[PDB]
């Protein structure tokens, strides 16, 4: 497997990243990723997408965002200093049995997702069935499991740009440049820190069997002060 450090537009997030496999235990730390870290779980396409593949209910192939010092990312949730994510990821069509991926995260310092944007073959959120979609799910708070679900696009196969910018207590995402969660609140988040996630994060399978895969043309995070 050709690995994603033999592209220079991922050296910069992989040293600010460790990649964990298939649980929440790390596989690999920056410098590994740096040194040409590859398996069938995350290589480089030969069009140059990361490729993110991952089989088993909550099993993930899934980036974590780390400071340059080895320190994890841990960000006041709701600081002034502005923290942005920004990605070109192509959802493939899901193997039979695949529901839901994760794609990408905003995840406290402890056990609660702020958001996660995740493919979904279909979703109801207040009486309105969708099919096919790509969603926004903001948790209501670390106490309660109930989230806040948003459309945010019709899937497709293209390739999409998505970004995550979370600041003073409200966090926003656009798709393909157009603003789809427009300074949702996660207030509910004060006194956390948290980070960004990227990757395939596999929910609640019909075939515990079936590969999910995503794949990541650019993957980048960053603060602005």
């Amino acid at each position: 497997y050709t690995a994603p450090s033999t592209e220079s537009k991922f050296t910069e997030v992989l040293s600010k990243a460790k990649l964990q496999y298939p649980t929440s235990t790390t596989v690999a730390f920056a410098d590994d990723l740096l040194d040409g870290y590859a398996a069938s779980y995350f290589y480089l396409t030969s069009d140059l997408y990361m490729q993110f593949q991952v089989a088993g209910s909550s099993q993930r192939s899934e980036l974590r965002e780390m400071e340059t010092s080895g320190d994890e990312a841990a960000w006041d949730c709701t600081g002034s200093t502005a923290h942005v994510a920004s990605a070109q990821i192509a959802i493939p069509v899901q193997e039979d049995g695949i529901e839901e991926v994760t794609i990408l995260q905003v995840h406290d310092s402890d056990v609660t997702p702020v958001l996660r944007i995740s493919w979904v073959s279909s979703i109801t959120i207040d009486g309105v069935t969708s099919e096919d979609v790509v969603l926004a799910t903001i948790r209501n708070g670390i106490d309660d499991s109930t989230a806040t679900k948003t459309v945010l696009q019709a899937h497709t196969t293209s390739r999409t740009e998505f970004n995550i910018n979370v600041q003073n207590s409200k966090l926003s995402i656009t798709v393909d440049g157009t603003t789809e969660l427009d300074e949702a609140d996660i207030s509910q988040f004060d006194g956390s820190t948290c980070y960004f996630k990227a990757g395939a994060y596999n929910n609640n399978p019909t075939d515990t069997s079936a590969n999910a895969r995503i794949k990541m043309y650019e993957l980048e995070w960053v603060d602005h002060h």
